[PDB]
């Protein structure tokens, strides 16, 4: 129960995104907001990974690393989560000022990706997803995506990840678990969770794209965003750091 708690205690809060309702759906001021809600999840983020159990053994430089790798996919994950809790999936829970319906999801030259983010959320509705089972795959998809040539410590990361792990067998697996439940429903979680990976390169992408051509579009870019899209995106898009996969 100890780690439960934990992850319990330091999930983040409501993140509004500060979004005019009033105005009309354009790709600009859409995009505008969904950057100056990534700024503000990005410092949530940050605060709640440094917040996790054993994060602190993790090398320095190695942190800020892991979280900001991570950030596009733990983004995607609990959006997916918020969206599946609060309206059942119908449309995209990005913030309680910022919700996606099928005309904004169009608006926002995002559909394709927008698309497969609705369908990951009804993915936790169809697999029944526990809350429990949720706050342990986010803390666990933290640990998911290293540089190839690895980390200033990868021994620490490596021991990090695999206690994580642990930790998800230990939930999805508490009740009289054997044959297709035990190892079925494991294999259900591992396959969801990778499945945020070829979201968040999507994602990624066309984050990158925007941000070369933003000043021709007009989509206003915040601080840490601009740095994290061209400093570290780029080496997830050019091969240099990787998702790790569970399975395939
Ligand atoms: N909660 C929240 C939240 C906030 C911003 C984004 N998000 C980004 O960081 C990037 C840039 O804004 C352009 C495309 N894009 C996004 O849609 C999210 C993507 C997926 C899930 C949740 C997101």
């Amino acid at each position: 129960p100890i780690f439960l708690n934990v992850l319990e205690a330091i999930e983040p809060g409501v993140v509004c995104a500060g979004h005019d309702n009033n105005q009309p759906d354009s790709f600009a001021a859409l995009l505008s907001s969904l950057n100056e809600l990534g700024e503000r999840q990005l410092v949530h983020v940050v605060k709640w990974a440094k917040a996790l159990p054993g994060f602190r053994n993790l090398h320095v430089d190695d942190q800020m690393a892991v979280i900001q790798y991570s950030w596009m996919g733990l983004m995607v994950f609990a959006m997916g989560w918020r969206s599946f809790t609060n309206v059942n999936s119908r449309m995209l829970y990005f913030a309680p000022d910022l919700v996606f319906n099928e005309y904004r999801m169009h608006k926002s030259r995002m559909y394709s990706q927008c698309v497969r983010m609705r369908h990951l959320s009804q993915e936790f509705g169809w697999l029944q997803i526990t809350p429990q089972e949720f706050l342990c795959m986010k803390a666990l998809l933290l640990f998911s995506i290293i540089p190839v040539d690895g980390l200033k410590n990868q021994k620490f990361f490596d021991e990090l990840r695999m206690n994580y792990i642990k930790e998800l067998d230990r939930i999805i697996a508490c009740k009289r678990k054997n044959p297709t439940s035990c190892s079925r429903r494991f294999y259900q979680l591992t396959k969801l969770l990778d499945s945020v990976q070829p979201i968040a390169r999507e994602l990624h992408q066309f984050t990158f794209d925007l941000l070369i051509k933003s000043h021709m579009v007009s989509v206003d870019f915040p601080e840490m965003m601009a740095e994290i899209i061209s400093v570290q995106v780029p080496k997830i898009l050019s091969g240099k750091v990787k998702p790790i996969y569970f399975h395939t």
